[PDB]
């Protein structure tokens, strides 16, 4: 239970929750992607490290739904660009 | 030629119409596949743009349903977290 962190999406306590604010890439222009910037992209919510009293992690099942959401949103945008000659 | 999917551009004789009213599958409230797609993607899916596809294939509708369930779950938890 001290072994556990709470998921920002479903509030489950899991010892395998992943940190929302850890960089997943090291890009040369601009800030790294994080699970929080992907969650914000998919959900439209502000997911900000500065709100220190909210959950800062995401459980493996919610990360799985997030990955599908991201692929879907990116596919909708990619097609929209192609269709608009963008 | 079969109808083209707005999301993946497959031509399918089983594509579904974006602009026909149905009940939102989470809220039960009036919606269309276009208003749900717009809500999940952040793009305007408007019938008046007559040069763009007006249909969506059953595979992309399945991904859309998962996307909507996920977005609504994130928002429901946010309300609980910020709840009076
Ligand atoms: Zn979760
Ligand atoms: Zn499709």
């Amino acid at each position: 239970s001290p072994m556990d962190a709470l998921c920002r999406v479903c509030h489950t306590a899991s010892p395998r929750c992943l940190p929302l604010f850890k960089p997943l890439d090291d890009p040369i222009s601009g800030k790294p992607a994080t699970l929080a910037s992907i969650l914000s992209y998919c959900s439209g919510l502000e997911i900000l490290e500065a709100e220190l009293f909210l959950p800062h992690h995401i459980c493996p099942d919610c990360v799985a739904k997030l990955r599908l959401s991201l692929e879907f949103k990116r596919s909708v945008h990619r097609m929209d660009r192609i269709l608009r000659q963008t």
